[PDB]
């Protein structure tokens, strides 16, 4: 799977959406909404896939790029789990959350144009 590594991420942001730690309803809020991403990402290479490479620009490359290196962030998700026991508290600020949604809207801003994700 050239995109596989991505899917696979999608079960790991869902570890936190089951209710599996120890953190208040705001914390989950952030998991959530990165698995909401990548779920439409990852499933438009599905999608825009049927098409061949010669469809690609060297622009698309990193459209796809982007979403790949993205799941390095994932791995806060269940890192704030052991950020507990650790004595440090979540914040808003410390999240960087400026930086994912910042992130995200930039890439879901371009699929928009496909099918006008929201």
């Amino acid at each position: 799977s050239n995109a596989g590594a991505i899917a696979k991420l999608i079960p790991k942001l869902g570890e936190l959406l089951v209710g599996e730690y120890k953190l208040h309803k705001g914390v989950k809020k952030n998991i959530e909404d990165l698995l909401k991403e990548l779920k439409t990402m990852n499933a438009a290479l599905i999608k825009i896939g049927e098409v061949p490479p010669d469809q690609l620009d060297s622009q698309d490359k990193l459209w796809a790029d982007e979403v790949r290196e993205l799941s390095y962030v994932i791995e806060d998700a269940v890192d704030k789990f052991l950020v507990r026991v650790h004595g440090v508290e979540p914040d808003d600020n410390t999240n960087g959350f400026k930086g994912l949604m910042k992130r995200t809207t930039k890439l879901l801003k371009k699929v928009v144009d496909k099918h006008g994700i929201a």
